[PDB]
């Protein structure tokens, strides 16, 4: 029968910082991770801007001869898992090394990669694809290496759900736990789809905001100026844990996973549906798996990427699950200061949700300058909003009208 | 408690054929889908052969202009899915459409369109990228064309865990089902990695067989002359049904998914440890999962990719697994057949352990001309072997060292 799930670590790479707290920091500060990108050349680029990492180091991670092998998407894996681990204060033993498992997703994984060795078949054959181009570019090497680095021989498998992948990661991770397959797992996302496929590829679509002049305030949810997302790079892991297998090592329990919700729209390749319908049917999903009243629900981060259907299309899904509790409850959009990190983005906002929780805090939304018709909840412009916060919802929505919903609490 | 899963259809795309029972026809027959690539310029290439999807016409499934925006890998899984739809029977309602979901996934995904979008993006910059690069080239496009299409609203969801991929995606998918989260889950895999980047990135690893002289000689599981695997295209797709479900609209039953393990080795990136040790406690999850003893097995669709240490590494396995019962069993590859499809392969296999059971045959694995040191089960070398098979496991093992297995059962 059902078990309870509890986050015990937390682990972080994002365009405001290298670990969670200095993240969070920015986070509760207002500040932008956004600017010009300095690792190409965008210049006929639509878009020139971005949420990049600054100054990571693989080697406080990795050798620097496993780090040449791995497209930057899994190194960033990698080290938001490594944080995890090391922040729950679990020991991988023979005992339990069977029990633990892994779950990292991403949205395109290794881009930059497989960009690279086209570039060197094209122009030199084949001879000069790289042995390592198959397993340092798929989506299961974080998985994989993860396993491999730490010894874990539980389930170990990788979503792809665009930018649904890190919700989606982390609830059917707790699923796992809940259901007996496993008593640990570290689940998230990461990503790094910044080469010249990925901005190109989101340009040719018109989906960028091309607010090359002024990239922090490119990243603006809900305000009448939005013009699209904002691309960044990243990742987030968190360790979930069976309750009483926390309770029985003395782990520190950030917050207990509640609900999970998942749904499909069936609307559109790539446009959400202007009344929401299918975010409302997840939260729906999310708050009965959670045995909740609705109005429980003290803060939402919500998916909040900056395009003009997304933003309002969440508004309209909030008022018709919450009612007249919408102007009750506190949203805002992370995506505004961090931009969007597409399969990471699940995964860092769950973070920032279970730090609203533990700090009883809602970020705010940057850049709200002026809110959009219609977009009249408590959105937590500008600055960061003290408040009770008992249950917190993050939310995704992705290409393919693919929606994620977690549900956290806080625990006693 | 749990609910029970049944398969009430089944769809594919392989080198063997266009659909189901002409691959199963081409199976039992011991005939060979391997051929030279055609329209490809492979003379700098190691390799040159493969398993082609010949004559497939998606114009069967899409207009034109739609399936222009979707990689051969989406348009394999789809044609796959509306196969297994088609065979299921199924009349989707606005009464079941939220209980009914998709599992699609692959384990490389679009490399073919990152090849022709890469062309474009050297040649002329990257405002020639297509506008629907990336939503045709991700890999949840399966599982969001396909719910848009018939209009699904279940859980909507893609698993990328290489050549398990197809493996997991079944076992997750009646996950769903057996806890109550969805009544009928559309899952399997898709995979079209034949393009320079496939063959050169496998090649420049020398993973592969390098036997072009006699392509349908090159995959030959547990031979003692066997030089590594071969790459194959295609799709397979399966309905997942919960039992009560199926009986009260008198659907046929092929048969019962009643076991689904996962493990990792955590030993390395891409060769399994020589003992199988992961897939042994893979099998063994499996088998504890259906509540059977090792000694109800019957027939064991291997992995059994035709590489040195991996055949070997299964045997081990099964001997350590099934102890004195290891030589009744009979365990097949049939990728002697069809070449290894990765994403696909645990799709298109668990279609041939269901067969396996509805058919009480056991496929042969060909070219076993001379089983290697310590490969003395029955392989069924050469032709088919009629059998009773109550129970079929169908494994797969991928880089990262994820394994999967499934348990069949025949229903009654
Ligand atoms: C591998 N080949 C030969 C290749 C690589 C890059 C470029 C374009 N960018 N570049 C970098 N260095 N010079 C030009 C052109 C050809």
């Amino acid at each position: 029968s059902r078990r309870r799930v509890v986050i015990t670590g937390m682990g972080m790479l994002s365009p405001l910082g290298l670990d969670v707290p200095s993240s969070w920091e920015g986070i509760l500060a207002g500040r932008s991770g956004i600017a010009p990108i300095e690792h190409m050349d965008l210049s006929a680029y639509s878009t020139r801007f971005g949420g990049s990492v600054k100054g990571f180091n693989v080697e406080e991670y990795l050798s620097a001869k496993e780090a040449r092998k791995l497209d930057l998407f899994i190194q960033y894996g990698l080290a938001a898992s490594f944080q995890a681990v090391r922040d729950s204060g679990l020991e991988v033993t023979d005992a339990n090394r069977e029990r633990i498992g892994v779950s990292m997703g991403s949205g395109i994984g290794g881009l930059t990669n497989i960009e690279n060795n086209c570039r060197s078949l094209f122009e030199q054959g084949p001879r000069r694809i790289s042995p390592f181009f198959v397993p340092g570019s798929i989506i299961n090497m974080v998985s994989g290496f993860l396993s491999i680095h730490l010894g874990l021989q539980g389930p170990n498998y990788a979503l792809t759900t665009a930018q649904t992948t890190g919700t989606h990661s982390i609830g059917m991770a707790a699923r796992n736990i809940a259901y007996g397959e496993a008593d640990v797992m570290v689940a998230g996302g990461s990503e790094m789809a910044a080469c010249g496929l990925g901005l190109g590829g989101f340009g040719a679509a018109r989906a960028l905001s091309t607010r090359n002049d002024e990239p922090t305030r490119a990243s603006r949810p809900w305000d009448r100026d939005r013009d699209g997302f904002v691309l960044s790079d990243g990742s987030g892991a968190l360790v979930l844990e069976e309750l009483e297998h926390a309770r029985a090592r003395g782990a520190r329990i950030y917050a207990e996973l509640v609900g999970f919700g998942m749904s499909g729209d069936a609307f559109h390749m790539t446009a959400p549906p202007e009344d929401g319908a299918g975010a409302a049917r997840c939260m729906k999903n999310a708050l009965r798996d959670a045995g909740l009243d609705p109005r429980q629900v003290d803060y939402i981060n919500a998916h909040g990427t900056s395009t003009p259907a997304g933003d309002i299309a969440e508004i309209a899904a909030v008022k018709s699950v919450f009612g007249e509790h919408a102007h009750a409850l506190s949203m805002s959009s992370t995506k505004s200061m961090t931009g969007h990190l597409l399969g990471a983005a699940g995964a860092v906002e769950a973070i920032f949700s279970v730090l609203a929780l533990r700090d009883q805090v809602a970020p705010p939304t940057i850049n709200l300058d002026n809110p959009d018709e219609g977009c009249d909840l408590d959105l937590v412009a500008h600055e960061a909003k003290p408040r009770k916060i008992d249950v917190a919802l993050s939310n995704s929505f992705g290409f393919g009208g693919t929606n994620g919903t977690l549900v956290f609490r806080r625990f006693a």
